[PDB]
């Protein structure tokens, strides 16, 4: 069939957000297993404390993939992370994902768990339907097919711990047989349900130490880990980056075994190895590295390594290297194969084999390791070069083996175009993504294939990725440009300036691009028989070279044609063309009305015919007077020739009349500037004699005219007669009339639709000011070149970048020689450079949602999220805030009803704090919360002692009126002074309150203590405690009074979010009012009523003596 | 070299058996694991080929037939 290549790769692995972190850990030896308490409490049910745990599971860019917020919450974490990983993998290989939409690509996902689905279907009465369309195993690949629009098969294998490699093998077979052009093979595994770990523990597969000491005597069993990995398998004809070539891949099962289903058989593994390598036609001597399964079991390791020895070490002298990524990252059950593939491919990319951890002495039951035939990579070793093999054996019996040929592509030899600046274009969700891609490209400005791949993946629609930026590399005056992209398509227009724009040495900077030089040479061929060559003028060094009219016109038209040729390479078809009279020849080119040869010859003949005719010198000057005003102001024999804009209207005529008009304007003071054209007044009645010879010559030149497109807007003939015969098709008559009839440029500019993206196609952006004023305010001029600029190529690339920032998609790769593929080895990974919009935090099921009242562990340790409690020190000892209990009850009620706290307005009633809980300096205090939904009552207990009691229930009908601030009893009109934060907390300290920084929230408070402002952060406890502090501040009583009862508390989160108003800084604040007459403390969306505080005796610890 | 392609889209027995952390038997996984819907058949009948448990919903059986 056809070759199958690993073209891309992406994945999240333990303690590593991207493959770059995975490699940084592999080489550096950082063990990726940890003793954290993330998934569940360590030691629960006797399980090992160690496990492979991903850094996060709650980040997901829902808006990108079109998942509504309600569906995103119920979606499986594996599915979300796999969608992101798959997109990262597809763009890793330089393939724009849109180039695969609508094709026959397939999705094979190896998944062996549905914990989230079980968690979401626990409560039959409140379960939501879409939980099934996001938690089913089938959707693990069907969602990918739906979003990416792959028409190939969508299968979700299980195959009992070999799912990833089995999916890889199925994709390989599909691509080999021609059923599919490409495949997306992914592996997913997340540890959420402790009961599965307990089952594996009972089977004896796990290890008490959580270390997979593969290939070692102390091997006992593996430690479960997590991992989401995706690879892009494509046929060679469609790939850009080649990590390796799958020479052959196969699967077989152990069959029947006497010992049991779960006992591995080495004979079957040996047979699989031998069959695949023989079928591929390889020789065992070629293999250099074998990525063993390497679980680390007393039984599995001998079987597997003896199989590898009997299969590949039969007759080879030099030893065979062995490795196992499970020593580092643990064992991802279904995703194990793809993790090993990632390790192997990264090792090949960097030219080193990552060291294996936890290997000191070999297993005495493996003769190979004790001998020298089989060697383990205990320290980094350079890659000498050879084939590689990967084997993944599930405990059910399924065996998978793949043979990889590493990509050995030498770096491209230096070429002349290497020095030339190359343009880079990036698109992204957030400015950070664009800046990351730009910086990565900047660090590698000399990597042509890398820059081409980046430029390929950046052509994503602006709606999906509203941030774009360009960074011209290799230029001395270079830097990133980043700006937001407006939505909606914007028209692309062209402008071709007149005969004024000309300078000595134009086009040399652009002569280096192949397309431009080819176009200039074609123009020279068009003009060669006449007697001049455009390139001769360009390479020339005389200032007077271009002061000849014929030379000027020929060179200008040739350069404009070259610019249009460069534009057409990138795929830009103008939606409107409008040019000044020398320019229209080029405008004729833009629409296909004029052939290149015709246009160049026409320019030469215009220049000549102007040359032959001898007329009295006539100076054309543009004066700052309105077109209509110049109509009468223009002296007899002088007419307004060009209508540049409303402010400025060019006028031409005899040199003496024009000088007289200039003098008169100087007397008036109006802007009277005289241009230089060698005493020639264009678009004036003087040229009326030139036409006849020009008429004949052009009739000879343009043989069969062509229709004028609706895009072109002729400024030679007013808009009234745009349907006449004269302007129906370009010909000698049209060009002659343009050379004679006055220019109506201002008339056409009005027709440019609002939000257009204009391009000034000319050697100099002379009409930049004219376009900036005349055209509507919201249009972008985008000039291609500049006069006397040292390197016009950089300016042109910057102009293309500004096109990129306007929405129009142009590819700068077409402007340079193509990059042969596959790309050279060592081309940097692109997957790590992609970043998403992870502002939101979606739900991930907890370990207490599966079968086994609510209990909360208050750990004040540094890492614990409850660390802020260490600032609630009263009497010199840390106490749990009274409002802390309310948050616990709120969360428990929210979990009971099924809502979140932000979505659950609550009403506490008759709260009694029976005793105070002291938070120990070391350790934890466990608080239980019990509810009686029928009675609407709650009890918080601590070691069997009652702590808090009261009533809690959802607020059926919140009323925002309840939080309107009562009119203060004291007008306080003067308000001369107010207490700052420092002063309020100094007073509280003197009373005996030692609140730390976290529990300091009163930005200001009135002298009477009846009003103020409460700072808002993500924490409710701090906010409500600051309300209680405001209540206490105005009290005259001395000594620290602590709450003992509350009669009513209302929380309405919606009104709260509406009440917050940001200060001039970035801080969010809420106004507070305390009414001691009414016994209400109302601040933001909270309402405390009937607070009672009782004096607490001072601890008399009297630590000071 | 015979192979087994079994179309299964449910693991209810896995959930019921693994509800009690302090009484769950180890071999509940062998008989209730989804992949065991084909590996067990291969083990008993001594089939040395593929053993895969597809998961496409409403079409797992016919997808297995196609494979």
């Amino acid at each position: 069939p056809e070759e199958v290549v690993i073209a891309g790769m992406s994945g999240k692995l333990p303690e590593s957000e991207n493959l770059q972190e995975f490699w940084d850990n592999l080489i550096g030896g950082v063990d990726m297993v940890t003793d954290d308490d993330r998934r569940w409490k360590a030691g629960l049910y006797g399980l090992p404390r160690r496990s492979g745990k991903l850094k996060d599971l709650s980040r997901f860019d829902a808006s990108f993939f079109g998942v509504h917020p309600k569906q995103a919450h119920t979606m499986d974490p594996q599915l979300r992370l796999l969608l992101e990983v798959t997109y990262e993998a597809i763009v890793d290989g330089g393939i724009n994902p849109d180039s695969l939409r609508g094709t026959h690509t397939g999705v094979w996902v190896g998944v062996s768990g549905s914990e989230t689905s079980e968690a979401l279907s626990r409560d039959p009465e409140t379960l939501v339907g879409y939980s099934m369309v996001g938690c089913q195993r089938a959707m693990m690949a069907n969602r990918l097919s739906f979003f990416f629009d792959f028409r190939g098969p969508s299968i979700a294998l299980d195959t009992a711990c070999s799912s990833s490699l089995m999916a890889l093998q199925n994709a390989y077979q599909a691509i080999h047989s021609g059923q599919c052009p490409a495949a997306i093979v992914g592996g997913i595994n997340v540890l959420l349900k402790p009961n599965t770990s307990v089952q594996f523990l009972r089977l004896g597969m796990l290890s008490p130490e959580g270390t997979c000491k593969a290939f070692d005597t102390a091997g006992n069993g593996y430690c479960r880990s997590e991992g989401v990995v995706a690879v892009l398998l494509t046929k060679k004809s469609l790939a850009r980056r080649v990590y390796a070539t799958i020479l052959n891949a196969g699967t077989n099962t152990d069959g029947f075994k006497e010992q049991g289903v779960t006992f591995p058989s080495g004979d079957i593994q040996e047979q699989l190895i031998r069959s695949l390598y023989q079928s591929a036609g390889v020789a065992p001597e070629s293999f250099e590295y074998i990525e063993a399964h390497g679980t680390g079991t007393k039984v599995g390791d001998p079987q597997e390594l003896n199989g590898i020895t009997r299969a590949l070490c039969a007759t080879r002298q030099e030893p065979l290297l062995i490795g196992s990524t499970k020593s580092n990252m643990g064992h991802p059950e279904p995703a194990s194969g793809l993790a090993a593939l990632a390790k192997v491919l990264l090792s090949l990319e960097h030219g080193l084999w990552a060291p294996n951890l936890h290997f000191h002495s070999p297993n005495p039951e493996i003769p190979a390791l004790l001998d020298g035939r089989l060697q383990v990579v205990d320290q980094p070793l350079p890659v000498r070069g050879g084939n590689v093999g990967i084997n993944s054996f599930g405990f059910g019996g399924s065996n998978v083996h793949i043979i990889l040929r590493p990509n050995t592509q030498p770096p491209p030899a230096p070429a002349p175009h290497a020095t030339l600046p190359r343009l880079l274009r990036a698109s992204g969700r957030t400015p950070e993504a664009v800046q990351k891609l730009l910086e990565q490209g900047l660090r590698h400005s000399q990597d042509l294939a890398f820059l081409s791949m980046l430029n390929d993946i950046a052509a994503v629609p602006a709606t999906a990725m509203p941030f774009r930026g360009y960074a011209v590399l290799g230029g001395e005056r270079g830097g990133p440009e980043v700006q937001q992209v407006p939505a909606g398509e914007r028209p692309l227009w062209f402008i071709c300036s007149g005969m004024g724009t000309q300078w000595r040495g134009m086009g040399l900077s652009l002569m280096r691009l192949d397309r431009f030089r080819d176009s200039i040479l074609r123009s020279d061929e068009a003009v060669k028989p006449f007697g001049l060559k455009v390139s001769q003028l360009l390479l020339s060094t005389d200032e007077s070279t271009f002061d000849d009219i014929v030379h000027s016109f020929v060179s200008l038209t040739a350069i404009q044609i070259g610019l249009i040729d460069l534009l057409s390479c990138m795929g830009l078809r103008p939606d409107g063309i409008v040019g000044h009279s020398l320019g229209e020849v080029a405008c004729g080119y833009a629409d296909g009305c004029l052939s290149q040869e015709e246009a160049v010859l026409a320019a030469y003949w215009r220049g000549q015919c102007i040359k032959e005719a001898h007329l009295p010198p006539g100076a054309m000057a543009a004066v700052g007077l309105s077109w209509e005003e110049c109509k009468q102001r223009c002296p007899p024999g002088v007419v307004p020739a060009c209508h540049n804009s409303k402010d400025t209207v060019t006028i031409s005529g005899p040199q003496a009349p024009v000088f007289e008009f200039v003098e008169q304007l100087r007397k008036e003071g109006v802007f009277a500037k005289e241009v230089r054209t060698g005493g020639m007044a264009f678009h004036s009645y003087f040229m009326e004699a030139i036409a006849p010879p020009l008429l004949q010559e052009l009739k000879k030149v343009i043989r069969e005219p062509k229709p004028r497109s609706a895009r072109w807007l002729s400024t030679s003939i007013p808009e009234a007669q745009w349907h006449s015969s004269l302007a129906r098709t370009s010909s000698a008559e049209y060009n002659v009339n343009n050379l004679v009839s006055p220019v109506l440029f201002q008339e056409a500019l009005w027709h440019v639709p609002e939000h257009a993206v204009v391009l000034e196609i000319a050697p100099h952006a002379l009409l930049q000011a004219v376009l900036k004023r005349g055209l509507k305010p919201s249009c972008t001029i985008i000039p291609l070149m500049k006069k006397d600029h040292r390197d016009n190529l950089e300016f042109f690339l910057a102009g293309i970048g500004r096109l990129h920032l306007s929405g129009i998609d142009a590819n700068p790769n077409a402007l340079f020689p193509p990059v042969e593929f596959p790309a050279p080895r060592g081309t940097p990974l692109i997957s790590p450079l992609i970043k998403w919009d992870h502002s939101l935090a979606w739900d991930v099921p907890a370990a207490e949602d599966f079968p086994n009242a609510a209990i909360y562990n208050i750990d004040t340790s540094s890492e614990s999220p409850d660390h802020y409690l260490v600032d609630h020190t009263l009497d010199g000892r840390v106490l749990f805030p009274a409002t802390g209990y309310l948050s616990i009850v709120w969360k428990t009620l929210a979990r009971a009803l099924g809502l979140g706290v932000e979505q659950l307005p609550v009403v506490f009633e008759d709260v009694v704090l029976h005793q105070a809980t002291i938070l120990p300096k070391t350790g934890t205090v466990s608080l239980e919360v019990r509810l009686l939904e029928a009675s609407r009552a709650f009890e918080v207990s601590e070691n069997g002692n009652l702590v808090v009691s009261g009533k809690v229930y959802q607020w059926d009908d919140p009323d925002p009126r309840l939080f309107d601030h009562p009119e203060s009893p004291t007008p306080n009109p003067t308000e001369p002074l107010f207490l700052a934060q420092a002063e309020v907390y100094k007073e509280l300290r003197l009373r005996g309150y030692d609140y730390g920084p976290h529990f300091q929230g009163i930005l200001e408070a009135s002298l009477e203590g009846d009003s103020g402002r409460l700072l808002w952060k993500d924490n409710w406890v701090s906010f409500m405690d600051t309300m209680l502090q405001m209540s206490i501040l105005g009290s005259a009583k001395h000594g620290l009074y602590l709450p003992t009862r509350v009669t009513a508390i209302h929380i309405d989160p919606a009104t709260h979010r509406q009440k917050l108003y940001t200060l001039q800084d970035k801080a969010q604040v809420a106004d507070v009012v305390v009414s001691r007459w009414l016994r209400v403390t109302v601040a933001g969306g909270v309402h405390i009523s009937g607070l009672h505080t009782e004096s607490a005796p001072r601890r008399q610890q009297e630590q000071q003596v």
